[PDB]
């Protein structure tokens, strides 16, 4: 029998650790899920279904059910694109677009760009973990409460909008080097902002956020450590590459992206590799000494990419190379992408040039829009 999974989402407030993911992986590998005699007694299996994007669960004494039958492939978007509220727009106005580029790459590697600025609050991929993280709070943390985090810019913006839509107040901490939209937009949205001109990185801010947390008693939602970040990208970003690849007819051989928290690329790699372990994941390593906004080298400490059973290959990319790909995408497709999206395109071009990638379709996740990075654009032009 099928039941609406939304009735069972208290397991999100109670399952802990990664062991449920082993269910997630098996259901995706098999394309089906077994009936649950008593669903409430399998909290780990229920969370596994949620995280892969099921809207219905198979319940009682019955037969197995396919991904399709569980709602993994259901269309959520109203065709006419009319939405009764901003959060409903964020939730049903999905997938974000996936568009074939005209940019030519070596060795039969065909590029598709997944455009994450098509998210309504931050114009970035950060809307998704922010919505997921706030909605989990919303049943344990009293309204009017302050929530806070460290950010490079995007998450701070997404968190201020979302916090306010749910009745919370927000505070964001940013390092001196963050973009102006990051310092300014959260104030427009009603948040407090704290800029530390000392902090040479976002993660360098974290000990101060934690200390202020103990002193002032605000909720530190910690995007670097909060599992709802990874889960957001599982049922959203990663699921959508899967669905879009299968319904669009792509011969999907890999995805390429960048790493901040590692939330979205770990989800993408983990989900897609559950379905077909040979799908590659090509990830940006910003070259030593270069700053590509929003992103970091692997070895500076990242939760999901390290702890989860994920294959990937790294490619070195300088800020100059990232911006040169911004320029070439612009001239080739008329699409203006952010430096981190340029970096990913480039990392994929490099792996394509070395001959380690099968010919096929590859999805590059473009975290945000290049409109936000004018002085980087000015410099790339010279």
């Amino acid at each position: 029998a099928l039941a609406d999974i939304s009735g069972y989402l208290d397991v999100l407030d109670s399952v802990r650790g990664f062991s449920y993911l082993e269910n997630a992986r098996e259901v995706l590998r098999s394309g089906e899920a077994r009936c649950l005699g008593n669903p409430r007694s399998e909290p780990e299996y229920v969370k596994a279904l949620y995280v892969i994007g099921a809207s219905r669960i198979p319940v009682g004494d019955g037969c197995s059910h396919t991904l399709e039958e569980l709602g993994v492939f259901d269309i959520s978007v109203p065709g006419e694109m009319v939405f009764p509220s901003p959060l409903d727009f964020f939730e049903r106005g999905k997938p974000t677009p996936l568009v074939r580029s005209r940019l030519q790459l070596p060795n039969g590697v065909r590029v598709w760009l997944k455009l994450e600025w098509y998210n309504p609050f931050s114009l970035s991929v950060k809307d998704r973990p922010a919505v997921e993280i706030i909605s989990r709070l919303s049943r344990r943390v009293e309204k009017g409460s302050l929530v806070a985090d460290a950010t490079s810019s995007n998450f701070g913006v997404a968190l201020s909008a979302v916090a306010r839509l749910y009745g919370y107040r927000a505070r964001v901490y940013l390092p001196g080097a963050a973009e102006e939209f990051g310092k300014l937009l959260p104030r427009l949205l009603g948040a407090q902002v704290i800029v530390d001109p000392e902090a040479p990185s976002t993660v360098h801010l974290l000990p101060r956020v934690m200390k202020d947390s103990k002193n002032e008693g605000f909720v530190h939602v910690n995007q670097f450590y909060n599992d709802a970040n990874f889960e957001a990208h599982m049922r959203g970003t990663a699921r959508e590459i899967f669905v879009q690849s299968r319904r669009g007819g792509l011969a999907l051989r890999g995805v390429a992206g960048s790493l901040g928290t590692s939330g979205h690329m770990s989800a993408a790699a983990f989900y897609l590799q559950s379905v077909d372990p040979s799908i590659r994941a090509v990830l940006v390593q910003p070259a030593q000494g270069d700053s590509i906004p929003g992103i970091r080298r692997v070895e500076t400490g990242m939760l999901w990419i390290n702890m989860l059973d994920i294959s990937y290959t790294l490619a070195e990319v300088t800020l100059e190379e990232a911006m040169e790909a911004v320029v070439e995408v612009a001239r080739s497709d008329g699409l203006v992408i952010g430096p981190s999206g340029g970096a990913a395109v480039k990392a994929l071009a490099k792996k394509a040039a070395e001959g380690d990638l099968e010919p096929g379709d590859y999805v590059v996740v473009v975290p945000d829009t290049g409109f936000k990075y004018l002085s980087l654009v000015q410099n790339a032009l010279e």
